[PDB]
């Protein structure tokens, strides 16, 4: 486990430069809120969990060392209901604590496997794993709150899509799924307890801003779909009210984004999803201001990170870059691996022309997405316009040697 | 009688707590006053209690009223250069109400709170007083030799004057006049000056952790400071790493503060900074230790809110309350302790507690009937005889008729 | 050959060492150590190699040496060394295990990086000796300490001083660790000392002052100039009393009381103008508060400012720190060409070219700092930029990419 966390950061550094990542916070904070949640009803856990969504419209998942579960963003567009999502997951983190992928490989080498994991991203087990795979994931799928027979009607979806289409989804080259996975996936949900469970506000929301705002391909958010979710519970009508008016933000309308967002910020004026829409389109408009008072009077405004980076960026266009570097130092200091934190923080001390602050910020997205030694390069000139001695050069010679480290690992 | 100028002075305080934005550090409270009550032993004329205020304001202005009550606007700082411009001010404000000027000016002709209104509309950044000819030059000639007994430059105050003289706010409540200031200051004698330590790291704090506005503490001045005299240079040090912690920049912080503090560990300043880097890290434990082997932590108030707030951050909301409610007795008047009193209260689920600790606040601020109401609702949660139900009345019965002279 | 590969292996870890442990570079402290480890090698026999000797910052008590004749010794020897003989024992038990090559026969019988690793670990606040590799350490080592001038009972001396320390303290001091200590090591360490004659020989002032100022300005841990040491000094030999007075000076000087130091330094400086010890203490009194002339005007006066790196390097530091950029410039330019190996040159020389507004030579100078730390993908990173602000053809272009070229052909020797 030792090794594996480090291959994991390698692996996941490589995707940050070449796969295109959704880095949205609203979006980052609900797959690894709903994914941590079944890691914590998950057994024989060996290591911390993070889940990454690529702006990829083909359908597909998978993890590695670490506990690093991928997923496509054309998850949203094939899950109807949050449980059938929430079932690929627990599918893949499964995968990670049964360690399959480790054991295929104890039965050069790291960069070769690098390429496949990465290729895709960018737009296989046999069964006997998958059927483990599944095993596992349900048991954690239910313990976790969730609809177990969402994986039988989530797998039989991916079968009714690969006779009634051309070639098949690419999840199932990396998890086929033959009649026999079927039956048995089918028959274990039935074996167990049925489950009214009402998807979760924060999936319908998800999905709007997945298929809205990253739209790509076949993810698009369409009013076939909104208008379908203006007849379904109170939950999906209210996202797709949000839709609309994200919607009406992409197209530079923002009156009327403000206008159809009104009526649910009216009702939660501390939701989080609507907090930061509201503070697009007041930045949209040159009134940062107004998106500055209002993120301020949030409740959860020093506990929340999306409105920690909203708010930053809002002080930044309003011309308070020291304002938004307070925020975004001790962002930076709690939330080291966000890139959005780093490089906010980069255009806040070059607004300040703190030349070697800002070299120092910008080192760190490059180190983040694989970049070392572009990031040691940075840090090489920031300590290069500082006194010998003092602090700075301390620091940034300090940060040197450790990614330096990183680089001697492989 | 001084009795109802002290309550009329008490009754402006409390409206200034409430609405003015008075900073109310432990550290910058405790040298303004400091230096103000040995400033304030040196006068003979004086009938009553002194407490020497400072507002969050980047506009210069000071004054004074009834109780020995001053306030210092924080834009002072900016334009006192050294120790004895800053007394200066002082020295000038106090004389006024040891001679008892403004109630003379009142007592020519719904006043007192027409007269509240405008010391707020002074205090607050967002109708004046002024005062005649007269009047402050004798002020300012009464206060030169009050600020000589002291020990600090008499020259320092006709320099304040023409400082203020080219920029044409404390002109509109304060050339003859001024060419009086520099008339008699040359007359007296020539002074050795020679700021305390403590004017330099305040003058550090005042400016980079209440910043607002022209409060600003330039990276013109810091950089001035490491080149002179070993005071302003650990001042320098200190303001760098106080900005560094304003920032958020917490590693760099305790790095420039390291040196300062091992050179001197007992310095109350270097060990609230430490406090708040430590705390700003989640490293509650290690401030609490620091804090104990401190020599004057049962004597030195600044200390004692320090490591009561860390007790509170570190999950001990008993030890802290073992502190602060001895505080809160010894400092009946410092809403800091009554807020951090009620904080513990409410940590150990002791209700009744909470809700007087947060009357207390709510009196200092002027508030009286919410007081009122807290206390009232505290004493219901009491058993009706116990002596907590006997304090809690006797209590609502103290704040009643504090409300009935006005 | 076989010299040429171990003093190339000697180079690679002192860079490390510069790297990463807490070296001194005094220029009064490095001058003294070296000036009296090679007075022990002129005396030894079988040398091959040039020797140099390093002081770490550290208060634990340890001493070891590697490849090309580099010694490398913890400043807490100064809180254990009475003497000057004392202290010479265990610079000659070192240079003893260099003549005798017994790390090089180790490693050849039967790992670079491994043992790197190692000497930093020691270093920073393990190799370990036979007891024959000790017991010929410690007669060769007497041997070349004697011919050398020094107490021959010092050795035994210094030993039985390191061996009651070991048996009452809860942990035994890390010397003991690399160079084992048996009765029957210090027997014999005895055995031979006795044979010789009596030899009473006074420790120089320079080594008196060269302990003040190693314990009071370099104070760290257990590493401290007491106020007992002091008053105790003040009571001692001609040559003890005034380097009591040289570190009452220096720590006058460092708890920032500049007007306490210059009473103090006042009548040492009066009596001895012309030695390098008070003069280096007589510049940092000056530029402390801000009169930089005269500490220019006292070293350029001096008589030995153009033999003395010490007098130069306080000189080029005097005239940055009284606004004369260029004149520091002129002086180091010149040092750094014939002290290749000291930091301290190419630092001064980066902060002259810094404040001369030169950037392509200040970052050029601040690269030799960064090879000689071993950082050379760094030194190569700064000497790039240095390339890039110069028209290409230049004199500077070719100099600058000629040295990238030196410092490539250097890493990959051993990378
Ligand atoms: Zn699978
Ligand atoms: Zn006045
Ligand atoms: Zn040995």
């Amino acid at each position: 486990i030792g090794q594996e966390m480090q291959m994991g950061d390698y692996y996941v550094r490589q995707l940050r430069g070449s796969a295109p990542l959704i880095n949205d916070p609203l979006l980052t904070q609900y797959i690894n809120s709903l994914g941590m949640r079944l890691v914590s009803h998950a057994n024989s856990v060996k290591t911390p969990f993070h889940f990454f969504l690529i702006n990829n419209d083909e359908i597909n998942a998978f993890a590695f060392f670490g506990g690093n579960v991928v997923l496509h963003s054309a998850l949203f567009r094939y899950s109807d209901n949050e449980s059938q999502l929430a079932s690929v997951m627990a599918h893949e983190i499964s995968h990670v604590t049964q360690r399959h992928l480790a054991r295929a490989m104890e039965d050069t080498w790291v960069g070769a496997l690098g390429s496949i994991l990465l290729a895709m991203a960018s737009p296989s087990f046999t069964q006997q794993n998958e059927q483990e795979a599944d095993r596992i994931g349900i048991q954690v799928l239910q313990r976790s709150g969730f609809d177990p027979q969402a994986m039988p009607t989530f797998l039989e979806k991916l079968l009714d899509q690969a006779r009634y289409s051309s070639r098949p989804p690419e999840i199932l080259l990396t998890h086929p799924l033959p009649e026999s996975r079927l039956a048995d996936a089918r028959n274990r949900a039935n074996q167990m307890r049925p489950m009214v469970v009402q998807s979760s506000e924060d999936f319908y929301l998800a999905k709007a801003r997945t298929l809205g705002m990253y739209n790509s391909g076949r993810n698009q958010l369409t009013s076939d779909l909104l208008d379908e979710w203006a007849k379904g519970n109170v939950r999906q009508q209210r996202a797709a009210q949000y839709g609309r008016a994200l919607q009406a933000m992409e197209a530079n309308k923002y009156d009327e984004a403000r206008k159809t967002l009104q009526p649910l910020l009216a009702a939660e004026p501390g939701n989080a999803w609507y907090l930061d829409l509201a503070t697009d389109i007041d930045l949209g408009q040159n009134k940062a201001n107004e998106a500055i008072n209002r993120l301020k009077n949030a409740r959860d405004l020093r506990t929340n990170p999306v409105l920690q980076l909203n708010l930053a960026n809002a002080y930044l266009q309003g011309g308070q870059p020291q304002e938004a570097a307070n925020i975004l130092n001790r962002y930076t200091f709690n939330n080291k691996d966000d890139s959005n934190g780093w490089d906010l923080l980069a255009q806040a001390e070059a607004a300040l022309n703190n030349r070697d602050q800002e070299l120092a910020a910008r080192a760190e997205g490059y180190a983040l997405a694989g970049r070392l030694d572009q990031a040691i390069s940075l840090l090489s000139s920031a300590s290069s316009q500082v006194k010998l001695g003092s602090l700075q050069q301390a620091r940034y010679d300090a940060r040197i040697d450790q990614l330096r480290q990183l680089q001697e690992r492989f």
